[PDB]
Parts: structure tokens; sequence; C-alpha cells
């Protein structure tokens, strides 16, 4: 349940720049993203810090992407560190991903699959596998996806593949490219990194947001 | 080749022990058979990324941070930015995000004088799925970006040697799979410039006579 549909990607690299820039935006949003550019230079000590802090719901974009046996340990020490869910690339195949899901049941928390980026690049391996990735992850059993905000015709076969009853969010929204409300059309929630955090007032600029949102 | 930053004995410890004590005490131990030393996420999530300078100034070894770096160029660049500043010699990128993700990666290696590896294909069952489909591409595409490091699987020597005869004789290929995930140290070392080997070292009884053990093994060939 995701305040206002919209999710922080704090990917300040400063904890204090950081923690300001959320709290901000605390009023407008209650589910943070944090990611390798915070936690490797704070320390992933920097979520429970954020949780004590804002009491919000904290998402790992961490996309692990190695062996069944490493995925299991880097899920262990994210959990562990206090992660309501981390996100996982589908990319490395079914078992690396079910490593990720046997380690998020063992610890009564949650995966999110990341079927197909949204940067450029994408197009050249991702994209064309990206539909048999969001297949593979229902074989699973996965109920949490994300998706690329910058091509809502592909986020659209995504929604379709994955059915009404899971959950999508995506990134993408703002900075590179993508709209609030078409994306949300698909998506359950929107992820919105630079547009809040390099703005001038981030809590405007969420605040601009979800205004161009409660139409919806 | 002989232009690269070649490694002791062709072997690399892959140290994914999950504390510092344990993680410090079996590296001392091999510390005498290997110079290099690949540190992931199991070990710098559980303890911190100034681990990485530890190592280094502690055992004088070359770091390689195995982060298998997969976002969008712009976070890509932070996260390779924060791993040469911890004091990392090296970074394993994925290559299947794109050649925008690993040109980011590349900049800033070079920028701060310090080097990429290139994940083409990778060593786990799952990887059949989608990666080796893409994987001699991914090689051509690093080959095409600058890229002279590169990561390929032992539990596939044939798909390993597909991987060196695209990448040339003067890239530097480093394998992982050996061990644990089946892979035997000696086809492998018929292309790749060294191996990778993790678990059936710092899992053994005796961490310094399996790394002697395998160097010997190696020793002939
Ligand atoms: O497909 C993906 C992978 C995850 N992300 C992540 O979403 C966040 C986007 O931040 P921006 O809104 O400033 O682009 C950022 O942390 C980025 O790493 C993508 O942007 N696209
Ligand atoms: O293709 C890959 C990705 C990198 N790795 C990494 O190599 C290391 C192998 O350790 P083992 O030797 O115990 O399998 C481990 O850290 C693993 O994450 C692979 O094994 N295969």
């Amino acid at each position: 349940d995701v305040m206002n549909r919209l999710i922080l990607a704090m990917d300040l690299m400063n904890r204090d720049d950081a923690l300001r820039v959320t709290g901000e935006v605390r009023e407008y949003i209650d589910t943070v993203k944090i990611g390798y550019p915070l936690v490797l230079s704070e320390g992933m000590d920097i979520i429970a810090e954020f949780r004590k802090r804002f009491g919000c719901r904290i998402i790992a974009d961490f996309k692990v992407a190695d062996i069944p046996e490493t995925n299991e340990k880097i899920c262990r020490a994210t959990f562990k560190a206090g992660a309501d869910a981390i996100i996982v690339h589908g990319f490395p195949g079914a078992d690396s991903v079910r490593a990720c899901l046997n380690v998020a049941e063992e610890m009564g928390r949650e995966v999110f699959l990341l079927t197909e980026m949204s940067h450029p690049g994408a197009e050249m391996f991702i994209q064309g596998a990206a539909d048999e990735i969001a297949r593979m992850g229902v074989d699973l059993g996965v109920k949490n996806y994300v998706g690329p905000s910058t091509r809502p015709e592909r986020l659209s076969r995504l929604r379709e593949i994955i059915g009404q009853d899971s959950f999508l969010i995506s990134p993408g929204v703002g900075a590179q490219g993508g709209d609030p409300g078409e994306t949300l059309r698909f998506a359950d929630a929107i992820i919105v990194g630079r547009s809040i955090y390099l703005a001038d007032n981030p809590a405007a600029a969420a605040a601009g947001i979800i205004e161009s949102i409660k139409d919806l």
C-alpha cells in the first residue's frame, strides 16, 4: 500500500542530504526505495536509520543478479538489515530468482521481479526477453514486478502477462522521460528519483506529481 | 596477456564468507598462494565497504569487486565511483543491460585509473534461459566498447572457448565455477588466464592445503 502511489528513489549518496530530502517529502510518500548508491556509501545500517527516522517502508533496489547460492546470501543480508522487499533481476534465470524467493519466504519478506529496464541500452538484450521473464515470474509465483515507465506499451503488455492481482511498480518517471499518469494506467505505483531529490524544493516537486495524479 | 595485470598462480580467491574474522583468517591462511581477491556483496553487505581497503592494506592483494553492476547508466556510474573510492582495483559489470550501461562503468574506471571486467555468460544452470543466447553478442559488444577484461563460465568449457575466440588472445579472461559448481581447473585454464575459486577453498577444513593442491594440479599444465 503506497501512499499517493508515489515511491521515492533515494539515490543521493550523502546521508545528510538523503535524510534531509526524505524528510522534505515524508508527508507525501511513505515508501522509500534505497539502492546501492546510498547503501554502499553509508552502509547497510542506513536502512534501519531510515526506518527509525521516517517509519517508512523500504524496498532495496539491489537488482540481485548472481547465481542461486550467492543470491541467497545477498537477500539474507538485505532482509536482516531490515528491508521490506528486494528487487531481483530475472535475466539470470529461474533458479537465480527462486533463490531470493526462498529466502523471502523463510524470512517473511518480499521479492520484486525486474522484467524490463527503462533505459535505452535495455533494447539490446533485455527487451526481447522481457515477456519470457515476466512469464517465468508467473510460473515461479512472483506477485511483485517492476516495469519501464519509459515504454507505456511495454508496461501494458507486462500488466496483461502478470494479471490484475499482481503488484506492479515502475521507474523511469520524470528524469528519464516517463509521465506519472500514463504510467499509473497500468502500474500500481511510480518510482521517482531525480525529479524530486535534485529539485530546489523536493517538497513541492513531490506535491506537484501528486496534484497531477489526484485526477487519477 | 602481458600488457595486462596478471594474477599470482592463475588463482583468484572468491572470498564470500560473511563475517570479518573468518574472512580475514581464511584469506590470511592462503595469502601465500594468491595475490588477487574477489570480494562480493555477501561480505561487503555484512561488514561494510571499508572491508575492501582493509584487505588491500593487510594483504597487499589486488581487489576485484564482484558487484555485477546491472543498472541504468546514471546509477552504474555512482556504483562504480563508490566502489573505486572504497579502493577496489576492478569491478565486474553485467553486459545484459546493454552498451550504454557498460560504457558508464568504463568511463569512471578510465577516469579513476581502475579496471572493468565484463560478465558475458554466467555459470549456473539458469544461465541457459536468457544469458547464454546473448553471450556471444555481449562479448562482441565488450570488445567494441574497448573492454579488455572478461568473465566466462568454467562449467561450460566449450562456451568459454567460444568467448576466448571472440575476445581474442590479448584479452584477459577469468573464470568462476571451478569446484563447488563442478568445473575443472585444467580444462578451464586452457582458455581462461585465471580461475576464480570460492567454496572449494574457504569451506575446506584446511584452506591453505586446498589452495596449494589446486595450484599443484595447475602447475604441470
Ligand atoms: O529499469 C530500471 C532499473 C531500476 N531503475 C532505478 O529507478 C531509479 C530512477 O531514478 P530516476 O527517477 O532519477 O530515473 C534509479 O534508482 C534507478 O537505478 C531504473 O531507473 N530503471
Ligand atoms: O557467473 C557467475 C557470476 C559470478 N560468480 C561468482 O564466483 C564465485 C564462485 O564461488 P564458488 O567457487 O564457491 O562457486 C561466487 O562469488 C559467485 O557469486 C559465479 O560463480 N558465476
